[PDB]
């Protein structure tokens, strides 16, 4: 039967059948619960809201993301999200459909084991497999060589791969992501005067970040231009009806990816981490990695990200070196596209973790096929 | 049919049909194996890489030279290299083509026997023969009299030959070669500050040695000039993009051939060994050997080698003696050219080890025709 | 006057007067700088923190080790550390006290020259000298014959010495050290679930490595026992108050010294490098080297290191050979003890680089007395 590919990263759970060029169902990986006791008795009130329903009733619900950073903070909530995906979004019984999932590199095998145990004892799927997100991104890009810098809403990692073999010793994982960028946008918005403190407020700030933020090419000159000419100002309309005028915040919210000193973490920026991962590899395969850097995730859509990354990595890297920042469209769903390609490949169909193999061995079987 | 001449010395396996003035196929005698478990499943991954493919994927492979010094360290790897030569480089089935090989003098007949057994039980070649490399060099030089100082990447040997008869009692074999020179270049490069420790790094250092090193005429004055004027400095571009400035190393890397005290071996230099081999022969045939010294191998290309050898051998040898250091171009492939000439000669065509003779006698047949 | 011996290796700068059996002052070779702009104005805030003060304020400082591998990455920071050693730790004006230092073998004379220039133009010490660390370790061990395998926080090198003369042609330097082991401990800790990414986090991980890691005698059986019985688990208390339970990490963090394939470097393990250095020497002095192997450095304290090294070197070395792994206590300060012994020796007192000799010749004087 047709295998199912589900990517729970990038803040929004994207799932669909293998082979398609786009995911069938996409929605935020969000679980909502009521905050006030209701008075309506005739109206059907459900104890928990998941995904699009929780988004619709965002104003009167508490929102908890199950996936934090790259680890699970509420296995009950993630089980609820998976049930929603399998029964209310894709409309397919997992009892007869093999499933494929994604997980960020350098993640607890405690998390991986709970993932496998949930999917095998709750949904009893005939087969299962767990793959690295950025490897799937490289699958989607087609090329079999080149560093992939994935940066979802929870994780920011790079896994350089050369000529068919990965480089597990050069994997760098970084914490700055969509959630941290949203938090910085919160802080800078209350700096301007618009105070946001609520899960609903957080989602509105995330929408503002998606639809207004961009990365400059030279931060100092951009800041001076925005503070002097005041021509970069843009407006946004909140659901309450009050307009928000945003100035320096546009290129200060996503500047933390390159200057994490704004958020205070000592870790170097995304470009510096990519460059360090490049130098961590062998001295001979450096140029092919330079020429085939791939971006993905949900925190890469920003305008000018490719130009800024190219400029910074050119400044860091030695001269006489061509660094083509491959940033194709659909980076948001590139991970899912790669997962679909991997599941559709016939050779990979034999490397799955079958139910019989699971019942025979268990946790070992799962950290032995990854 | 056309006989095949294969020279596995000089670090790079050179093979081709007999009669041609240049070898048909040349490539490093190198075998590569993956160092990291791959993640790509669709991409065709082969367990072993040999020759040019291993050179192309040098950065993510472990490289082991089968031929060490002048002896085989991995018969499986050399069988793989021979299979590559016979099927993927020369594109000729050995089942109907006689084969000729080369071997350094003073080499284990255990090695020779394993060579013959491999080539007769694996490739089932109708006929076979093993010859001395430097005798082939003398064949290529045309002259039927004169010491040949061969120095490949593994061996450095001289076999004086006079008027059609060799001198087995004056054969001197020395260990300094391309591998030792590359190791000394490694040590002096980490002395300067560029640390190299990898097989890929070793191959890059070998390339640097080929394209930058040269032999001076007076070591002390050259060292003083390079340390004072700093006009001998040259730059090189690594595949990673970092330039390397090389000073005294240029004429210190190949100076070990004349002053092996740098590498610590008590054995005298190449010129001193040549002179000793000259005096080891008869008192009457000394002058013809002096006037017809022949160089060959892959560690002789260096600039100024002929001038330095001439000066040193003139200082060592008595006066009123003309020592013409015959150093023709194509010394790198001179061994193969001589092998092709020997195989093309019609008189030599009867001194081959046929398959029937092998099956009749074996090891004896092979140390009885050499 | 009493000469001063300063060892800047092993990650922690150890210095003190010559003749003493223990160093007077010891502290990490660490320089700290503020990460956030302060608000306190009355409190005395200094621009840079060095050594113990930086360790005390580790949580709010950025920590950069001046000595990287075996080379200097910030001469200003190392000058600051030396000033701290000379004025705030040993409390002695270097204007009237000769100084002795240590440096790993196969190190850039650019680094050595900057060392000498700093110490002669900044501290104007009447005399100076630079010695090899592992030779000092052999001095401390007393024996005048036997390979010393030094492995500090930056370098891992062996310099076989026989009957009063060193063997410069058999010196093998390896990059695996305390910093690499700490990095592997970081990776395996975020593998378990405890993510560490900060200089403070790195220092905490280094402390955990010091106080919890050990080397097994058979890696496969130890891994099986730890994964099955779960009796090797140990706990640690972070300064934040959260306990850390560590299992396989205990003997996986220092297993990289013997199986560097875990960190991905192609270089062979410490035991294999020691064995290779043993075979690199003369065929007659091999047994005395075997019977007198000496360990030192700050990455040797681990439990079971001597037993594992003895087993591995016995397996590698031929039989009927006694390999006594001499691992005396105080290996951490053995280098400094040897330096103190060398400075206290009266014969060595004439081989110093005086200030007049420096002003007369310079860089040459310094690479001519080493």
């Amino acid at each position: 039967i047709a295998a199912l590919v589900v990517d729970n990263g990038s803040g929004m759970c994207k799932a669909g059948f293998a082979g398609d060029d786009a995911p069938r169902a996409v929605f935020p990986s969000i679980v909502g619960r009521p905050r006030h006791q209701g008075v309506m008795v005739g109206m059907g009130q459900k104890d928990s809201y998941v995904g699009d329903e929780a988004q619709s009733k965002r104003g009167i619900l508490t929102l908890k993301y199950p996936i934090e950073h790259g680890i699970v903070t509420n296995w009950d909530d993630m089980e609820k999200i998976w049930h929603h995906t399998f029964y209310n979004e894709l409309r397919v019984a997992p009892e007869e459909h093999p499933v494929l999932l994604t997980e960020a590199p350098l993640n607890p095998k405690a998390n991986r084991e709970k993932m496998t145990q949930i999917m095998f004892e709750t949904f009893n799927t005939p087969a299962m497999y767990v793959a690295i997100q950025a490897v799937l991104s490289l699958y989607a890009s087609g090329r079999t060589t080149g560093i992939v810098m994935d940066s979802g809403d929870g994780v920011t990692h790079t896994v350089p791969i050369y000529e068919g073999y990965a480089l597990p010793h050069a994997i760098l994982r970084l914490d700055l992501a969509g959630r941290d960028l949203t938090d910085y946008l919160m802080k800078i918005l209350t700096e301007r005067g618009y105070s946001f403190t609520t899960t609903a407020e957080r989602e509105i700030v995330r929408d503002i970040k998606e639809k207004l933020c961009y990365v400059a090419l030279d931060f100092e000159q951009e800041m001076a231009t925005a503070a002097s000419s005041s021509s970069l100002e843009k407006s946004y309309e909140l659901p309450d009806g009050q307009v928000i005028t945003i100035g320096n915040e546009r290129f200060r919210c996503p500047e933390a990816l390159f200057q994490p000193s704004f958020l205070g973490m000592e870790s170097c920026g995304i470009h510096e981490t990519t460059f360090n991962s490049i130098m961590k590899c062998d001295v001979d395969i450096r140029k092919d990695l330079y020429a085939n850097t791939v971006l993905s995730g949900g925190t890469t859509m920003y305008p000018g990200i490719a130009d800024r990354m190219q400029k910074e990595i050119t400044a860091l890297a030695p001269s006489t070196m061509k660094i083509k920042i491959i940033a194709p469209p659909e980076r948001k769903y590139s991970v899912w596209i790669g997962g679909s390609i991997l599941a559709s490949l016939s050779t990979f169909q034999q490397m799955w973790i079958s139910k019989q193999e699971y019942d025979e061995s268990g946790p070992s079987i799962v950290h032995r096929k990854c």
